[PDB]
């Protein structure tokens, strides 16, 4: 319903990615402690929850590295 059933969700997710930095050239393990200390990090499915990282992952990581590779 237009930003409310699913994408909600979808959102408080990839927003924790950007909370803790889920860090757009990590492990998605070493980025599981970073989120994982939070009970948000079990919304998604494998399957919604995969395509967050790596979406997340590439938008981010083109933006940071194109700017000064952020670190």
């Amino acid at each position: 319903g237009a930003m409310g059933s699913l994408e909600a969700r979808m959102k408080q997710f990839k927003d924790m990615l950007l909370e803790r930095g889920v860090s757009a050239f990590s492990t998605w393990e070493k980025e599981l402690h970073k989120i994982v200390f939070d009970p948000r990090y079990l919304l998604l499915n494998p399957k919604e929850r995969k395509q967050v990282f790596d979406q997340y992952v590439k938008t981010r990581a083109e933006e940071e590295r194109r700017e000064k590779k952020n670190k």
